[PDB]
């Protein structure tokens, strides 16, 4: 709450409205995508259809937290004497962290679904990834509690966090490069692209996490939200658009009529 660097600075109108406009824009993008993921669920064979539902759940999950950040952002600061100054203790990024605990399993689970895992291997691989992801999120959460008070502790908890992250991506890549032969309609190619999109998009988060360490000012608060914004759109919206394209393609190849007509 009062432990993040946002509570340390006044913000010009340009900075403050630009952050607000980033968060509100993120609301309209996620809820717009929800409609798309929703309408296309009928062109998906029952095999992969849960991957699309998981996108919808992600769109609303991220959308409600962005909407909450937007409102909290406007409730915390008031334009006084030519700047926006903290009025209450309501804004913090810790609500992004508590969100990721939900959305990250969904993002991984729909990856395993289109990879065509099933049964024991779906349940086993899902458990380790979700436990490695949560370990990454919980040590990352504890680390940003100190982004103001203890920069050293932020580095340590970040290092513990990145161990989970690396173990997590290793497992992900291992299943992709061992199961892509199974995939239909040529998506063995597409899935390789998705994996790198993950590598890129998700790597932006630890960079946002480190902003207080190399850019401890108000334009670092703007840079961070701009980094988070690019990361969400790529890791949730674009990622799920590709998961969706893979679901339909494989559905059509496997003889699902609604898919083959779309
Ligand atoms: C910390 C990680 C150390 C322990 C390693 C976790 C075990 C593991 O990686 O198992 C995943 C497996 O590949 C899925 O079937
Ligand atoms: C941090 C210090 C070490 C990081 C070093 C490399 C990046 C490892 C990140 C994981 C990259 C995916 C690896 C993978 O896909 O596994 C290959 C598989 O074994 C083939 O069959
Ligand atoms: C939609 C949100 C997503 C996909 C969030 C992903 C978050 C991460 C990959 C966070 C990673 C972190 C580390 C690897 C170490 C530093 C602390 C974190 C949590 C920022
Ligand atoms: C359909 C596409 C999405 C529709 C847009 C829905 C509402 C956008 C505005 C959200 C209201 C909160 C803004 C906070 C200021
Ligand atoms: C840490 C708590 C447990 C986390 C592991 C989660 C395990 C994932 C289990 C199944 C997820 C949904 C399965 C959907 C597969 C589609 C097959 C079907 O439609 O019958
Ligand atoms: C559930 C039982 C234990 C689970 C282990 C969780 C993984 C934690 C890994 C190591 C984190 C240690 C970092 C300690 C912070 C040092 C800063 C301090 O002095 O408080
Ligand atoms: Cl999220």
């Amino acid at each position: 709450s009062m432990k993040n660097i946002e509570s340390l600075f006044d913000y010009s109108a340009g900075q403050f409205e630009f952050i607000d406009h980033l968060l509100t824009m993120g609301v309209g993008v996620h809820f717009a995508a929800l409609i798309f993921f929703l309408v296309v669920s009928q062109f998906v064979a029952p095999k992969y259809r849960i991957a699309t539902a998981l996108s919808c759940i992600v769109m609303v999950s991220a959308g409600l937290i962005l909407n909450s950040q937007a409102v909290m952002w406007t409730d915390a600061y008031a334009y006084v004497d030519g700047s926006y100054q903290l009025q209450d203790l309501t804004f913090s990024n810790g609500y992004r962290y508590v969100n990721w605990m939900a959305t990250i399993p969904c993002l991984l689970l729909q990856l395993l679904i289109v990879l065509n895992l099933k049964g024991k291997e779906l349940f086993s691989t899902a458990t380790w990834l979700i436990l490695a992801a949560w370990g990454m999120i919980i040590t990352g959460y504890v680390g940003q509690l100190y982004e103001v008070d203890d920069i050293a502790q932020l580095m340590i908890w970040g290092a513990v966090s990145t161990a989970f992250f690396v173990v997590m991506n290793w497992i992900v890549g291992t299943k992709i490069f061992k199961n892509r032969a199974t995939m239909l309609g040529g998506t063995d190619s597409t899935i390789t692209k998705v994996f790198w999109l993950m590598m890129f998009a998700w790597t932006l988060y630890p960079i946002a996490y480190l902003v207080p360490a190399f850019m401890n000012n108000a334009d670092g608060v703007v840079l961070r939200q701009l980094l988070f914004t690019i990361a969400d759109i790529s890791s949730k919206v674009i990622y799920g658009l590709m998961i969706t394209y893979i679901a339909i393609q494989q559905s059509a190849a496997a003889g699902y009529v609604p898919a083959q007509q779309a």
